[PDB]
């Protein structure tokens, strides 16, 4: 079906505004922004919005690819036979959000409007973001938003309801997209007991322990937010096993998701032991690394064997591939495999850099540049997971 | 014939970039600009370009209106029936030129790179324009550029070639774009005579009495450079009379297009004889105004009774209109008539301010603000002229 001209025109308008806003933001950051001011909280807060916009772009690309490849994903998702959206709609929504995000970030730099406190722009931006979804009227996509709002209630409960493909899909893309949940806790502490709400200063050029009591671990306010998506997936898998009475896949998924529990708890334990300087800090570390390997060396084997269904024993013309592939060029498959292999090991370089010269506040600069790569890895994974599921559904 | 989605996307992208560039340019103009230099040369140089983009956008709106209203203009413009330029292409070209214009203006305002001091930017901009216009490569609407160049060559050498619709159409269009020629001549004079090229920027007030060599009428090139389009149209209609052998629509048209000769002659004479003392200048001024009265009144009786065929004795139900019309709303026609009268007599306010005020640099700024109004008058006039031409062609 042809798309309306107004839709493409809006997409182009929003895209152009986004590019020019990004360029002027970069120029303002390099030139006007002063060095002595701490800029950690700004990125620490806007990272969630940036990741959400990136994910919406990548979802638009994914659905474009699915429609062109011929995969009948509307039946897989059990959507209404309207497809509920074109890719232009995803692009337009994401461009709207990106324009709002850029405007708010520019306001947080230039401080345009007189004496308005600066600790309100991210609050207003996230308020608009949440209000765009929970809008009780019937405008601005009054169908897909309702579908997503009920699907986000089916997922976020877990054991009570049954299992659907949409639930599994959305719960998987909370594992990769965990930074959005991660910095909400930071925002909550920073606004509640770390800012100067009575005064007007959102930059705070000094440092302390209570000033930063939420970028560390300390209590469970950090690890539980880390493990919530893993908990949801674990419960969903266990419920599926209980309903279907199938041992192998669910009983291996249980461990495949509990290894994340073990890795997170051991890493947090090392952090809490080093918070004082205990001797066993040099012991528990020796576990973390290996308990990380058993993590990666699990999921990687799960990625190639069952997720994408590659390395098939009943192979064909293609080395280490399956007999039936829909995508045209095999270089896409090989590049995806190699980049998944590199990206799943995005912790080795982190350890390598966190073993050397002690640049002041060098901690989060590594994470800020590595967080966006997980979304790209998920974007790559989506194509092959959906195509394998389509092939399996068509086969039987 | 629906257009491809990529053209619409490009139109939207260019529109958004142009909008944001205009906003940031206005912000820089109000805030960044430091005033010790007369910025008027910049306005006098960039006014021609700005009017060019404005005219292109208005022409795009015009062709969209003709296509939607049902006025078959491709047949009467002797264009190829199976190959036309839709309004989207004109919008895209206008957006591209506006983006280049805004980039040049911003670079001139900020002076980012301190090697090419300031003067390279306008020369590069107009060089890009001319290189685009006469590019011999078979790209970027290679048919449209070649057709435009051929017809421009045909128009500029009028007394020899035969006369078609498009030739006198472009002659009429150029009759309302003498400001472009005046700006080009002023740029040439500025670069050749008074500019001290061996400098940087030129941050020296032009308040010194030695300026004005390229501002006045003096030797008498401004008058002819303004009056060329009148000469071309006069010779074209004379040749048309010679070919047609009769006088009813031809000799009166020649007189109408010749009145402006005496107009500009007396207008220039007043200015050049002001500095001599010459206690007879007002006498000339008298006649100047007097002559204006016929010219401003000669076109109006032509613009309504003959150009559009209005005020017909056989009107019928539609008073003060023609017998048959295509545009549905009569309010459009009435508003067009009133606006035509106002915009043709708009010279009265300009002369009143320039003769009753004591503010330096007044007449030129009033000319600047009234400049993007004659092109609007031409844009609206084209609708009814083309409709009347279509009805006349249908009649015979």
């Amino acid at each position: 079906q042809p798309a309306p001209a107004w839709t493409t025109f809006r997409v182009g308008l929003f895209c152009g505004i986004f590019i020019v806003l990004n360029i002027t933001l970069v120029l303002a950051a390099v030139f006007k922004l002063e060095t002595d001011r701490s800029i950690w909280p700004l990125i620490r807060i806007y990272r969630g919005g940036f990741l959400l916009i990136e994910f919406l772009f990548l979802l638009g690309i994914n659905t474009y690819g699915w429609r062109q490849a011929g995969v009948n994903h509307v039946l897989i998702f059990e959507l209404n036979p309207r497809s509920n959206l074109s890719h232009q709609h995803l692009f337009e929504i994401a461009g709207f959000l990106g324009i709002l995000w850029c405007l708010s970030l520019l306001a947080c730099f230039f401080a345009p409007i007189s004496v308005i406190p600066t600790y309100v722009y991210p609050l207003a931006l996230y308020g608009f973001m949440v209000f765009f979804l929970i809008n009780p009227t019937k405008t601005f996509y009054y169908k897909s938003r309702f579908w997503l709002l009920k699907l986000l209630f089916r997922v976020f409960t877990a054991p009570f309801h049954k299992v659907g493909f949409a639930d599994f899909w959305l719960a998987d893309q909370l594992n990769s997209l965990s930074v959005i949940l991660m910095d909400l806790e930071y925002m909550i502490c920073f606004y509640s007991l770390e800012l100067k709400w009575d005064e007007s200063k959102g930059l705070l050029p000094n440092n302390s322990e209570e000033s930063g009591i939420c970028h560390k671990y300390t209590y469970g306010v950090r690890a539980i937010v880390q493990c919530i998506p893993a908990w949801l997936r674990f419960i969903q898998c266990l419920r599926r096993y209980r309903d279907t009475k199938r041992a192998f896949p669910h009983l291996v998924n249980a461990g495949k998701y509990s290894t994340t529990f073990f890795m997170v708890t051991f890493a947090a334990l090392y952090s809490t032991h080093k918070e004082r300087g205990h001797s066993d800090t040099m012991v528990f570390f020796y576990l973390w690394i290996v308990f990380y390997i058993i993590s990666s060396c699990y999921t990687l084997i799960w990625d190639l064997k069952m997720d994408w269904g590659l390395f098939d024993k009943n192979a064909g013309e293609n080395t280490f591939l399956r007999e039936e592939i829909v995508y045209p060029q095999k270089a896409y498959y090989y590049c995806a495999i190699i980049e998944d292999v590199i990206l799943r090991f995005a912790w080795t370089i982190q350890i390598s850099i966190t073993s050397t010269t002690l640049l002041p506040h060098s901690g989060d600069i590594i994470a800020t540049v590595f967080a966006p790569l997980e979304v790209f890895r998920r974007f790559v994974w989506n194509f092959f997971r959906l195509e394998n599921e389509h092939l399996n559904n068509c086969g039987e």
